[PDB]
């Protein structure tokens, strides 16, 4: 089973890689922006060789016409795939968001993952799970009141959370498993390695597409 | 009692509708915007006739235009009372996989970034008016926990970031006495522009509540 994994390097991701290297018939593609700066994540690929680091900037369109090449490399299939690379920079009130801000959590954190996934959808399709997984945030539904704003960071996780909707109508036919969910804060703050492994059972056991889900398995409001 | 009302998107559809229904009215003062005001041939005729009705160029896709709004609308005006962004496009609609790159960039620098920078831009003259009333011209397609068996890709995508941006911007300004929402016009199932215009200058008039998201109708829709 080929898990793929964006944004490897450090945090959520880092911890999720390092559970699956610990899971035997488990390829992982792990992406960094800077594979050569990664350490921990290209130590992790040394003593654990089913893991392969690959570049992707999910910001940067020439790295995502690169990505279904780089992992072409090292399988013909891909099981799980997890948008989990993207950007928290913007916060608070929309008359104090500047322009900068808005663009870079659209280009990040929507564009990006519905390019990444357009670019890799060829390998999902030839895959056994069909498993789709984008990070999202709770911040992002359109139901919930946290008694704060989250400016474009927010706005940027409900219009992915949006279009994976959309995603999972469309895929239904193709039996693919499409969820958005928040992998907790790392509400009570949560350690990465804890996440990553409620991540980790949520990925294995989620059997039904169009969810948006908390990492305890809970649903959330769109 | 003089009120001004800007509305963008002016020179055809609703934001005609929507200017030809307020030129009707007395004591109505009108900043109506174009992309190209020169072409905008029954936009002018209205504005000649009607000398209420000033018309401004305006491209919510351009920042260079967007920078200049506010000097502009400030030679017709010193404030505005009623705020209307209604320019805006509906180009990309169907699947995820069928939908380029270009379209989601397209939907969200003129259907996400333009307005919230317009309002950004255009706040302080509507701080100083008395309605305080900032309308977004949404869709029902932008809602979260809708479903028409549809897909709206770009367009859909772009009216739901706009409508979560909409929520928290209410929220921000109902201290300063601001009344925010978000409307969906109508199908223009269908209605005319006119009936849209007739509905939503009523629903303009009487809303005294931030927060909302709107059908024409004045009926409430879920985020
Ligand atoms: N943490 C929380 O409480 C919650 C967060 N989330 C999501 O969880 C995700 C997990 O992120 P986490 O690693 O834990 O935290 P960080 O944001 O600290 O790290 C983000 C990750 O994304 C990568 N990244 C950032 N920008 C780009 C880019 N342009 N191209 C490619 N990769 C990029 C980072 O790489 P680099 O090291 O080079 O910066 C890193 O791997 C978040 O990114 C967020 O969307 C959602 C809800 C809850
Ligand atoms: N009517 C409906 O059924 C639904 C429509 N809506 C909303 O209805 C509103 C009005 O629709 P309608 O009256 O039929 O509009 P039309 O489709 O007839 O025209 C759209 C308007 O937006 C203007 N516009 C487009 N791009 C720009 C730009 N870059 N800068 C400035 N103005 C621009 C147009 O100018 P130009 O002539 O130069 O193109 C025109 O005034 C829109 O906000 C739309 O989102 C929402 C969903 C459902």
């Amino acid at each position: 089973q080929t898990y793929f994994i964006s944004g490897a390097n450090r945090g959520i991701g880092f911890s999720v890689v390092q559970r699956l290297a610990a899971k035997s018939g488990v390829k992982v593609i792990a992406t960094a922006r800077d594979p050569a700066s990664a350490t921990a994540l290209n130590e992790l690929a040394k003593e654990n060789p089913q893991v392969k680091v690959v570049q992707l900037d999910i910001s940067d369109e020439e790295s995502i016409k690169k990505i279904a090449k780089n992992v072409s490399q090292y399988t013909d299939s891909i099981d799980v795939f997890v948008s989990n690379a993207a950007i928290a920079k913007s916060f608070g009130p929309l008359l104090n968001t500047p322009r900068e801000q808005w663009i870079e959590h659209f280009f990040t954190n929507v564009l990006g993952p519905i390019r990444l996934f357009q670019e890799l959808y060829p390998l999902i399709k030839k895959g056994t799970q069909k498993k789709v997984f984008f990070i999202s945030s709770n911040a992002g539904s359109l139901n919930l009141d946290f008694g704060l704003d989250f400016s474009a960071f927010g706005q940027s996780k409900a219009a992915l959370n949006y279009s994976t909707k959309e995603l999972a109508r469309q895929l239904k036919p193709e039996n693919f498993i499409v969820a958005a969910v928040h992998p907790g804060v790392v509400e009570t703050k949560i350690t990465p390695e804890e996440s990553a492994a409620a991540l980790c059972k949520l990925f294995e056991s989620l059997n039904t597409t169009g969810k948006y889900l908390s990492y305890d398995g809970t649903e959330l409001p769109w």
